[PDB]
């Protein structure tokens, strides 16, 4: 039984911030924070791949109360401390420039969150979502294609799969399949959770492969900046081969529009064996083995 909407916008759970730490190292672009909330006092439960809503304080330009913003859960069902008492988010502060203005605009909910102080009460809703769930089969293969904060659900899968404390807590899920994360960010300092991701690959070289697409530090064969679609094209045949397995699941998460280049690359690979990717993909989606969530 997948937990869903234990709390709703009309009566959200009031959680308390425990910690708020920077994920972007010096020399990186933008601000992305790892924020953990205390769930004690309530009955909010969740599983990997889901999201929760956050209702920021204040009113919008029209004087109306701000609505909730959804955020991908970044922690396993047990929380970062494996105590079933918390939940974490991976939040980027939205920033952009206005047309012919010159001044930076800051997102309401993301700025509120990235600068929130420990001890502060936060309105939480959810959890929600059933399209990014991880299979219970410990023999399944999991391809993870992420950009930016799209790394959030991937962290929940990878932690449950490879963290010592998680394995000790989940006797029913001892991952033995193969997982491959292709992560695209602009700089090395922007590689969210770099240290831990690399520790996992070192400990499980036969069960986890980590591939980076660093735009400001790498160039693709055509001379352009390296993006995730370039890495997918680079390993298109291998990825297609893994995708043909009845037990393989693929997850796409992050920047809206990242799907197009990925499909073009896989389409070229599948075509070599007389397969139309777009059609094969449709069946995968219907079977619940092709998961996508972008924003
Ligand atoms: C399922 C789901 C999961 C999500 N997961 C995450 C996550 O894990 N981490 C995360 O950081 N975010 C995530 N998001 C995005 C999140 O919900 C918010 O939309 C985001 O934080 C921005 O909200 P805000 O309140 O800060 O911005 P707002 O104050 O709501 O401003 C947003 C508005 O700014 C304008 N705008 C935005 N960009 C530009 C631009 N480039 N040029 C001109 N105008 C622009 C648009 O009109 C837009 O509607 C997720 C969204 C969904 C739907």
């Amino acid at each position: 039984d997948v937990p869903v909407n234990l709390y709703r916008p009309n009566a959200p759970f009031i959680g308390k911030v425990i910690s708020n730490e920077p994920l972007v190292k010096e020399g990186g672009i933008g601000i992305v924070q790892h924020i953990k909330f205390d769930l004690t006092g309530g009955n909010l439960k969740y599983i990997e791949g889901q999201s929760i809503g956050i209702i920021p304080p204040g009113v919008d330009k029209n004087g109306k109360p701000e609505k909730l913003r959804l955020y991908s859960i970044a922690s396993t069902r047990h929380g970062d401390d494996v105590d079933d008492k918390t939940i974490s988010l991976c939040v980027r502060q939205l920033e952009y420039k206005h047309p012919e203005s010159g001044e930076t605009v800051y997102g309401v909910c993301s700025t509120y969150l990235t600068h929130i102080e420990p001890g502060s009460e936060v309105k939480i809703t959810g959890p929600v979502g059933k399209e990014m769930l991880l299979p219970d089969d410990p023999e399944a293969n999991v391809i993870m294609l992420a950009t930016g904060t799209g790394i959030a659900p991937m962290r929940t899968y990878l932690w449950r799969m490879f963290k010592d404390a998680e394995r000790a807590a989940n006797p029913e899920y001892q991952f033995k399949g193969f997982s491959w994360l292709v992560f695209g960010v602009p700089t090395t300092p922007n590689i969210l959770y770099k240290e831990e991701l690399e520790e996992i690959q070192q400990k499980y070289p036969d069960n986890f492969r980590l591939t980076y697409a660093i735009s400001r530090e790498q160039k693709n064969p055509q001379g352009g900046r390296m993006y995730i679609q370039d890495r997918v094209a680079e390993h298109a045949d291998q990825l297609w081969q893994l995708i043909k397995n009845q037990k393989t699941h693929t997850y796409i998460c992050g920047l809206r529009g990242m799907e197009e280049g990925i499909d073009a690359a896989l389409s070229a690979a599948a075509a070599k064996e007389g397969v139309t990717w777009s059609d094969y993909q449709k069946d995968l989606k219907k079977a619940g083995r092709w998961h996508v969530e972008t924003w």
